């Protein structure tokens, strides 16, 4: 890919942890702001958050994620 394997492995783990989070019924019932602020607290970037929503089948437009991230 574009990054070296150590950095890739860390990113992939953050994103996969976020996907697992977003699938859980306890999380699904809450609004995007709650779950995005939570993922922000775990160190995810705006783009990692977006990728997690995509991979969870819950796509949010990146511009809307950016606005909630702050």
């Amino acid at each position: 890919g574009a990054m070296a394997w150590p950095e890739e492995s860390e990113k992939r783990k953050r994103v996969s942890s976020a996907v697992q989070f977003l699938h859980d019924s306890r999380v699904k019932i809450t609004p995007a702001a709650n779950k995005i602020q939570f993922l922000k607290s775990k160190g995810l970037t705006t783009e990692e958050v977006c990728e997690a929503f995509e991979k969870a089948g819950q796509t949010i437009p990146l511009d809307e994620i950016k606005k909630i991230m702050n």
